[PDB]
């Protein structure tokens, strides 16, 4: 049963992702997320190999939960009635990283580069699974702020991977590709790199590029912060105007802004700590 096994506590929050609230593992104390969702608010389904009906959202969050990532893993799901129930892991002490630019405005360098290739990482993973997240954003990557790790949530807008084009979005326009705005179009990896365009230059500016329609399809990338030289190429590579002219998550990585990483614990203990 779901009650005997964890113990609920407050609300963390709500939204279009459900109600989301703290909780531990009873068997060993282990700090988790317990997510409801009800089933008249779930519009993408799907199927587990064995067959049973169930929000895309598990379908996902499956595929990409086995082993260790930068994903926050599904432990466990439930259904009720008239709801889904999904246990999922909870760092604590966390922070989001929005919260976490508007707090401290934008990002040094040597810890935009940590984030950002921890994303990428993260990124490549669920591709590598099968998985498109369709919604990286700084809202949707949450900060271990001790091991200095950086972990992907909110899979409830995701698709499977495909190399066909996609005709359908839910996720957050800011960060949706100008083919989105211009044609309803897009292909899943390209519009991936796009909106990991608009996350970096999130992270050295403290602010996104775009906020109308007109801008993101304008494409115009104006620096409002001193940012790096190597670094607006490849913000710039990043948002280019056609998909083609994107790079490949090979490129981004080998990329010189890119080079000379930070490891997650001495990310932490150099700007976290
Ligand atoms: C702007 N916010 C706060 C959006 C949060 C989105 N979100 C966070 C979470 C998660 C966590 C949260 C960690 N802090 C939170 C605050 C509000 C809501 C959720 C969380 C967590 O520890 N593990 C998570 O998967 C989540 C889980 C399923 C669907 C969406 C989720
Ligand atoms: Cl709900
Ligand atoms: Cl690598």
């Amino acid at each position: 049963p779901l009650e005997s096994q964890y113990q609920v506590g407050p609300l963390l929050g709500s939204g279009g992702f459900g109600s989301v609230y703290s909780g531990i593992r009873v068997s060993d104390n282990l700090p988790v997320a317990i997510k409801h969702v009800e089933k008249d608010r779930i519009s993408d389904w799907g199927e587990l190999p064995n067959g049973t009906r169930v929000p895309m959202e598990v379908v996902l969050l499956k595929k990409v939960s086995s082993g260790f990532s930068g994903v926050i893993r599904l432990l466990d799901w439930f259904e009720r009635p008239d709801s889904f129930v999904l246990i999922l892991e909870r760092p604590e002490p966390v922070q989001d990283l929005f919260d976490f630019i508007t707090e401290r405005g934008a990002l040094q360098e040597e810890l935009a580069r940590s984030f950002f290739w921890q994303v990428l990482e993260a990124v490549r993973h669920c591709h590598n699974c099968g998985v498109l997240h369709r919604d990286i954003k700084d809202e949707n990557i949450l900060i271990d702020l001790n091991r200095g790790e950086l972990k992907l949530i909110d899979f409830g807008s995701g698709a499977l991977l495909k190399d066909t084009v996609y005709t359908d979005f839910d996720g957050t326009r800011v960060y949706s590709p100008p083919e989105w705005i211009r044609y309803h179009r897009y292909h899943g990896r390209s519009a991936a790199v796009w909106s990991l365009g608009i996350l970096l230059y999130d992270m050295v500016c403290g602010d996104i590029p775009f906020e109308h329609d007109e801008e993101i399809i304008g494409g115009q990338v104006f620096f409002r912060q001193r940012v790096s030289s190597e670094c607006q190429h490849l913000i710039r590579w990043c948002l280019a105007l056609r998909p083609s002219d994107r790079p490949t998550f090979e490129e981004i990585q080998n990329h010189p802004w890119m080079q000379d990483v930070l490891l997650p614990q001495e990310t932490a203990e150099i700007h976290l700590h």
